[PDB]
């Protein structure tokens, strides 16, 4: 498994043997990992200027980049999901909440709780995003807050994954 | 090396030694692959939900990634150009169509036959795209409809890759 | 590693031990490479068309795609920062240029030196860019010129990126 260490610093999971990392995915230096996150196949974090710290019950899905820039933390708060291939940049980003498939967000930018960035989106640098927020379009806006209906499914997703996450530690085999 | 199996299912071949696969290409439990398909560098084909049907002369090129979400089976047809890239996530795509470098196809959505679907293109949930269309943009727009011309070259380029495909499995060689 | 030579022809290293090559990156066929370039995790040159190119102390960031049409070369000033994910295609990019991660540049188009194309940005085919441009969305659009302290941080860019790759030849070590 590629997890590196970097100048002295290396990935820290708060239980490792509850994270599902596949063979693809890559973390490097300092990374911070909480419990039952799970990182897909291709995934890379390089913890090599700001540190990049992964809420619990975070799922990362495939080839998604997480970086940064020296006075950018990256922070995601608990039970978030990272679409297929997002790339977040220096930026904090609320609990449960979604960045869908193929999405941007820049150094500073700050996404509350319970949000949803639809897929494909720009979340300009400094951006700022309320909680329950729906988040479309190139440039970024947003739309309408969420029903507590949705920010269920955020829950939902979550959970999912993480279970998903377990399932593929186990039942997952050369073929 | 990464064709996995993953709770009872594996990547189901009609003729596996016609498929190039380059050797990072990872191809996940439900998969059905057509003749003379090709996956290239980085590509990564989840079919852990609903299976992924990959119809035949189909090259799928780097780092693509392609996932279902229940009740979504996701269906290429044959002879289709998967950009660099591209995301498909649970939708159907007509035979002789390509999908533009970076490109992103959602759940439900359907796109018919000889269609052109450029570069960053968004097509978004459940959106139906008539055969034969030049689609462009984020949000998705159908331009117009393609002459002979344009048809014959997308039949050229899957044709062009399954010669390069094969090309592959011969003369690449470490340096 | 996988660097790899295709139908005879090889990567040739101006200067070979000066490269920062992550273990993920792939290099393919007719590929040119600059002294001090780093390619870092993901990477993918497929130089099997036209020939690809890459000027000095110029930086590849994780997962970025590079590839080409016949007609098309693949030519990257010196000096050049090319962000995470981007996507170049069959382009020439002068001098000390910044690509945005995630942009994606077309066919034949042509940017200019001293250059910032931003996170997200698609060039399309044959659009030409003006030296000490600022250039955004999809599609492109040229904003203004660059004032000299932002072209200097277009020079800085690539001089830290080619400190910080010779420092992960040092620095980094699995676990
Ligand atoms: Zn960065
Ligand atoms: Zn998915
Ligand atoms: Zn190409």
């Amino acid at each position: 498994m590629p997890i590196y260490a970097y100048n002295g610093h290396k990935p820290q999971f708060a239980d490792r043997e509850s994270n599902w990392i596949a063979p693809d995915a890559t973390l490097i230096g300092k990374v911070v990992v909480g419990e039952n996150a799970g990182f897909w196949f291709g995934a890379v974090l390089r913890g090599d200027n700001e540190p990049i710290t992964i809420g619990a019950d975070t799922n990362v899905q495939e080839q998604t980049i997480m970086h940064t820039d020296i006075g950018f933390p990256l922070t995601i708060g608990a039970g978030c999901t990272i679409g297929h291939r997002a790339i977040l940049h220096g930026c904090t980003i609320g609990e449960n909440t979604l960045i869908g498939m193929g999405a941007i967000v820049l150094n500073g930018a700050k996404v509350g709780k319970n949000c949803l960035i639809g897929a494909g989106t720009l979340v300009k640098e400094g951006m700022e995003i309320p909680d329950n927020s729906l988040v479309v379009g190139s440039p970024a806006r947003v739309l309408r807050q969420l029903d507590d209906a949705a920010v269920e499914k955020l829950r939902a997703s979550a959970k999912h994954y993480v279970e998903r996450g377990h399932s593929f530690m186990r039942g997952m085999e050369p073929a």
